[PDB]
């Protein structure tokens, strides 16, 4: 029988007998020297969580796990595939560091229960080259700790691509640097994680619309209608300053992400009925592309100019598909632009038509979305329907195509205060295994979804997934102090740090890894409801915290306890800002710094 591993092996030639892992076992690297494979192999020893260790100075022998990097196997194993033999040693042979790494992901699952594995062999090569999760970390901020956990689980399931839409805190354009954002050091930590776990990051700055996270303080870059009224999320692609601004931000972002791909988004610029309100678009289209040109030609030209820009720096461009609707009769989309297909309908170009242009096409179906406060993909029905990347929105291919790159699930924060990142982490568990399985492309693991879920939950998270303590305080009543000031209810539902206050708080852990923080004196819960909102979330740095009637559904009343130096800081689950004493008046406000609080039972 094939081993019960996920994703499944493309095949399995079973024999009788078993391999048994002992304490004296070596991990032996006896192919080409590769410092990345070696570093991976040292981490792998720890992930196995027994006493096996990397050997040096000897040949492979019975009992070893052998990791053999042989570039001459590329024609059989590709860039990511490996050969696995389980006999009286385990041998993983691959052409690349990544193929060895994926072989080790299988070995972890084979040996988890009792250190024994059934004998046999497999050539295990992925069916698709892009096997993805996408996270829109926009408006809100999604913690780097959450991303590290996701990437470990992705790697454990041989997923290899992480799309991230996020805003780098900008030195190029400081007027865009309003929360949420990632600092450049934080982005570099994500880059390092992805290198460790053999994931390719694919960053996006959406354009030329959906730019309200950049253009808020740039009224001069916002598109204006016939009457001068601004469309705040949109650049005016008829003007030279649009491209100049956009490529300046791309260039800054590529310096930190250092990715091979750039995703510019390029969703539909506006509905067709809106073009008459911006007659500069048709005018510029005609000016540049002739009497027959339409605004869609201008839009596609904008994309092709970004293409030229990023190609000059050795990168490749990707876009969404929904602005490709057969209306750009003069200016075709450059055929080396990867199209990620998520939406069908109307005259939106079909996947078959895109693939016939010879360009790369990824399946990013709507049906594989997770949305805060909204749509949840139907993992069970998809599994039962034997979903593959051939199953696009609006069109099933019956024949494969080499330029179909693969597929990804996508995690969106539309109602950003409706669900916490920890809730989303729970929700994505089975989606992740589903997409890993469908894109790696081996035999279906179980005829039933129940069997697949059971297996996936038995295998569980990657080794060492946990990277935080979610419950560092016993539930109870505490004074929360900084010097001789204690957090307390103050005027007008406010909360301040108050000298010699006796005020105390009931802290109670929640199911999703946070705490509610409830006034002993008032009975009201610590909340974030004041200041500017984006997607319903209180994202204003400097906004006052306040007290409100305790509500289980108010995710803004959930607080993460970040610990350090015998103290804690309180991070709002939704805003991801920390409780901070405001110097002028002692008010508790939310900032990207923090006030350290000592918890004293009380
Ligand atoms: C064009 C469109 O409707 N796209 C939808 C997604 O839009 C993204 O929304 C996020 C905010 O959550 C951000 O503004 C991105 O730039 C934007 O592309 C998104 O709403 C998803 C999920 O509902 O649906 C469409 O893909």
């Amino acid at each position: 029988a094939p081993p019960e591993v996920l994703p499944t092996l493309r095949e399995w030639q079973g024999g009788q007998g078993e391999f048994t892992l002992t304490d004296r076992a070596g991990i032996v690297l006896d192919g080409v020297r590769d410092s990345r494979t070696a570093a991976d192999a040292r981490r792998f020893a720890g992930e196995l969580n027994g006493k096996a260790s990397v050997s040096q100075g000897r040949a492979a022998r019975p009992g070893d796990i052998v990791l053999r990097q042989d570039p001459a196997q590329k024609g059989l194993l590709g860039a990511e595939g490996y050969r696995l033999t389980v006999g009286t040693r385990i041998t993983v042979t691959a052409a690349t560091s990544t193929g060895v790494f994926y072989g080790t992901r299988t070995v972890l699952q084979l040996l988890n229960d009792d250190g024994r594995a059934a004998r046999g062999s497999a050539t295990d090569v992925p069916a698709y080259r892009e096997r993805g999760v996408g996270v829109c970390a926009c408006y809100i901020n999604i913690s780097t700790q959450w991303f590290e956990r996701l990437m470990k689980d992705m790697a454990s399931q041989k997923l290899n691509q992480l799309w991230i839409e996020a805003k780098v805190k900008s030195d190029t354009d400081p007027a865009s640097a309003f929360w949420g954002y990632y600092t450049k050091p934080q982005v570099r930590t994500l880059v390092a994680m992805a290198r460790k776990y053999h994931i390719e990051l694919v960053p996006e700055i959406n354009s030329p619309g959906h730019m309200d996270t950049y253009l808020e303080n740039h009224p001069e870059l916002q598109l204006k209608d016939r009457d001068g009224v601004a469309s705040p999320p949109r650049l005016d692609i008829s003007r030279p300053e649009a491209l100049a601004y956009y490529t300046s931000m791309v260039d800054e972002a590529l310096k930190v992400w250092d990715s091979r791909y750039w995703h510019m988004g390029a969703d539909e610029y506006m509905i067709g009925s809106s073009y008459p309100d911006y007659p500069q678009l048709q005018a510029a289209a005609r000016a540049k592309f002739g009497a027959s040109a339409t605004p869609d030609d201008l839009f596609t030209d904008f994309i092709n100019q970004v293409n030229a820009h990023v190609k000059a720096d050795g990168r490749s461009l990707r876009i969404w598909n929904d602005g490709l609707a057969g209306k750009n009769a003069v200016v075709p989309l450059d055929r080396d632009i990867t199209v990620e297909h998520w939406l069908s309908g109307g005259s939106i170009q079909q996947p078959s038509s895109l693939l016939a242009e010879g360009r790369p096409v990824m399946n990013s179906a709507y049906s594989l979305y997770l949305v805060r406060g909204g749509f949840t993909m139907q993992t069970q029905k998809l599994y039962e329907s034997d979903w593959t990347p051939l199953r696009f929105e609006g069109q099933t291919l019956t024949q494969g195509a080499a330029n179909l790159t693969g597929a990804k699930i996508s995690l969106w924060p539309d109602s950003a205060a409706a669900e916490t990142e920890n809730e989303v982490e729970t929700k994505v568990f089975m989606p992740l295994r589903f997409v890993a399985q469908a894109t790696w492309g081996g035999p279906k693991p179980s005829p039933t979804y129940a069997g697949f879920e059971a297996l996936a939950r038995k295998i569980g998270h990657a080794p060492g997934w946990e990277n935080t303590d979610r419950t560092p305080l016993a539930d109870g009543t505490y004074r929360l102090t900084t010097g001789a000031k204690a957090l307390a209810p103050t005027a007008d539902a406010g909360v301040s740090l108050v000298k010699n206050s006796a005020a105390s708080w009931a802290l109670t852990a929640t199911a999703d890894g946070y705490y509610t923080v409830r006034s002993t004196e008032s009975g009201q819960c610590l909340d974030a409801v004041r200041g500017k909102k984006y997607l319903g979330a209180p994202l204003e740095v400097g906004a006052e915290l306040s007290l409100a009637n305790c509500s289980t559904t108010a995710r803004t009343q959930r607080w993460q306890l970040d610990t350090g130096a015998g103290a804690l800081t309180l991070r709002n689950a939704i805003s991801q800002l920390h409780l901070t004493e405001r110097a002028s008046d002692g008010a508790a406000v939310q900032t990207t710094g923090a006030t350290r609080l000592t918890a004293r039972a009380a």
